[PDB]
């Protein structure tokens, strides 16, 4: 048995990687990692990949057996060790997104999924697909064009494969709510949580609210200086309803709801692919808000996925394969 509860990602490998490398590719994620992973209790991981390690833009439509080899043999490591592996593709084709202006790179999109189904169709209950990571569009229209295009096109060569499913706008929980009716029994639909963005982004250096707010933040407690931020950065000034803001439990409670209300009519299953807080935040604020929210996913029986292994600012283990808190690997190994 596989299942698909308390997992990790593992980002930073073929997806999200510093320079195209195979030192890099070869070295970052080995068959150690999965082993400390799978002896940590997990029971899966979540791969995100970016197309380029598959597909060039040039010779589209010829897959680089240089490139699946990496997901491949991550396929193999988790075999070995009885983990499960969400295969994610983090970074489409045009995806100044094209993808859903361009046919072509829908039609890229598409073909590259058509492909992975018939290179793992005899891999029955280790893998699921993740179609698109985080989508971000004026509304559903367009991505629920293209999503049930690419289910369609998976179900005819794989009719019993897991295929998880995210909405618009970085697959917030409350889009879910706005995604097309699939009559398929075989779908898992997932949201990222990250839930107060200030505290789980805390000086955040890609973020320019994060970074221009600069400002440390404890949990449980509450927003600072927002007022006097917001006067000296009127640019920021949407932020005034966030001021003095009390970040508890009952918060987060209130942010998932509207995922459970989403399940409550469609009686399906959910999964919380993305979750976690900046490793710069104090310690026991980190472990806090995970033994608080890990709390709630047990409490609806949701699983999920941590932000990140190792590495991406969000790291749980440190590059020697020790956890950076053992407490807070039991936590997230439910
Ligand atoms: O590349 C930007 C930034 O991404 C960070 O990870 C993201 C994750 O990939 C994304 O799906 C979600 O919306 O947010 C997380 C956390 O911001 C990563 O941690 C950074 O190192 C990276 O620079």
């Amino acid at each position: 048995m596989v299942s698909f509860k308390a997992g990790i990602n593992l980002g930073g490998w073929i997806s999200q990687y510093q320079v195209f490398s195979k030192e890099h590719f070869d070295t970052f994620i080995t068959e150690k990692d999965i082993e400390t992973i799978a002896e940590a209790g997990f029971d899966h991981v979540r791969l995100p990949f970016d197309y380029p390690i598959i597909e060039s833009d040039d010779n589209v439509g010829e897959y680089k057996e240089d490139g699946l080899s990496y997901i491949d043999r991550c396929l193999e490591w988790c075999k070995k060790y009885n983990l499960g592996l969400v295969l994610d593709m983090h970074h489409a084709p045009g995806y100044t997104s094209t993808l859903f202006e361009d046919p072509n790179q829908q039609k890229r999109f598409v073909d590259i999924w058509r492909f992975l189904a018939k290179r793992y169709i005899n891999e029955r209950e280790h893998i699921a697909f993740e179609l698109l990571n985080q989508v971000v569009e004026p509304d559903s229209t367009r991505w629920n064009k293209l999503m049930l295009e690419c289910i369609k096109a998976i179900r005819e060569i794989d009719s019993t494969m897991w295929l998880y499913i995210g909405g618009n706008n970085y697959n917030s929980p409350d889009e879910l709510k706005n995604l097309a009716d699939i009559d398929d029994d075989y779908i898992v639909y997932n949201f990222h949580f990250y839930n107060p963005f200030f505290f789980t982004h805390q000086k955040a250096h890609w973020s320019e609210s994060a970074m221009a707010y600069n400002r440390t933040v404890k949990y449980p407690g509450q927003y600072e200086g927002i007022e006097e931020f917001v006067k000296n950065n009127p640019k920021y000034s949407f932020m005034m309803e966030l001021n003095n803001l009390k970040l508890n439990k009952e918060l987060l409670r209130k942010d998932l709801k509207p995922a459970i209300e989403f399940r409550e009519k469609k009686k399906c299953k959910l999964y919380c692919g993305e979750f976690g807080v900046i490793a710069i935040a104090d310690l026991e604020s980190r472990i806090k808000w995970h033994e608080d929210y890990i709390s709630l996913l047990e409490e609806y029986d949701i699983g999920g996925a941590v932000w990140n292994y190792k590495k991406m600012d969000f790291e749980i283990y440190n590059e020697d394969r020790k956890p950076v808190s053992q407490e807070l690997v039991n936590i997230l190994a439910r």
